Parts: structure tokens; sequence; C-alpha cells
């Protein structure tokens, strides 16, 4: 199952697909940590984007994010195969802002 | 079956996959024409590339290309799914150079 660990100094964000990523409805779980400590009650946004291509417009999907105790479930529908750019935006409960990027080659 | 017609002024290049494109060995058939006339005995090169991006280093494959009577068969191995950029370079028998580009989602 697809997973990437994103590192930005003291910020680590593991993002893992729940099951294998598919065309259709997808669930990913993100575990953002600062010096290994879970970021709870954070604003977590996850965007999946495909640039414009022959026969299709640029596509942007914002995931629906829910938290349980520092684990964030990001639900999205990926309507087609191909490369999706993944952008993770985090505002901690303390107000610090972080961004991290990866990619999903579906 | 994936299929596209690339138009570049007086150049047209029809390209069609053999079967559905997916990870592994892939075959494409290319039919280049200049003002409707088949381009025979040309040098046809086809590059498949996934650009460098967050979480994936750049990947590049050059297809093995053969001609029979103006039809060019391009064989390549695409080791992962996702979006592949397709670049077609043609040097006609007369010495004219052409370049056309598209992409396909695996
Ligand atoms: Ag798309
Ligand atoms: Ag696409
Ligand atoms: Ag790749
Ligand atoms: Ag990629």
């Amino acid at each position: 199952p697809w997973e990437q660990t994103l590192k930005a100094n003291d910020l680590e964000v593991k993002i893992k697909s729940v099951g294998n990523p598919i065309k259709g409805d997808n669930t990913f779980v993100l575990s953002p940590t600062l010096k290994g400590k879970a970021l709870e009650k954070a604003i977590v946004r996850v965007q999946f984007m495909m640039p414009e291509m022959p026969g299709m417009p640029a596509m942007k999907e914002m995931a629906q994010v829910s938290e349980k105790n520092g684990l964030y479930e990001a639900k999205t529908n990926l309507s087609m195969n191909g490369t999706w750019q993944v952008r993770v935006d985090i505002k901690s409960k303390e107000g610090e802002v972080y961004r991290a990027k990866t990619s999903l080659d579906l």
C-alpha cells in the first residue's frame, strides 16, 4: 500500500493509503508530528492536483479531512488514473504553518 | 485503446496503443503524414518521460522504433503507472525535422 513520509526539518508527515489507491473513492491517513510528537487539533488540508493534459482540464481535488487523536483521515475521489500532485498544508493548534508535497502515480 | 492525432501544421501523427496502456511492455503504432502523404524512411524517435517531481526522480525511456511502409511501431517498457509525457521526433528522408508532444495516463 502506497505510503510516503514527508520531512521538513522538525515536521514529519507520514501519509499512507488505506488499502491500495484506486480510481474512485480513496482514503489516506496522515500522521503529522513535530519532533515526533503528534499535532492534535490541527488544520490539515490535502490537495490532489493533475495539471491540464490532452483531453482534460487541470483538476484539483481537496480532500475531506477528519481527525481522531492526531491521526487525520483524508477522503477524496480520484476520478482518473495518472500522476496526482499531493500538497499537504498544516496549521498547528499553536498557529504554526507547514507545507509538504509528494506525488501519487496512480 | 489509447489513441491521439497530433497536428503540427502540415504534419499529422496518429498514434495508437496496442491494447490498453499499463505498467510493463507497451507497443504504440505511429502513422506520420505530411500534407496527407505518408512519411516513409524517416528517422522516428519516441521518448517517454515522467518528470522529476516530489517523491519521484525523473524517469526516461526511449522506444525501440521500426518502420514498415510508413507505419512506425514503437516498443517500450514503462516500469510504473502514472502520467507519461510522449515526445515524438521525426527527421524526414528530405532532412526536415519535426517535434510533437502529448501525454497519456497509465
Ligand atoms: Ag486528471
Ligand atoms: Ag491526465
Ligand atoms: Ag515514474
Ligand atoms: Ag511521479
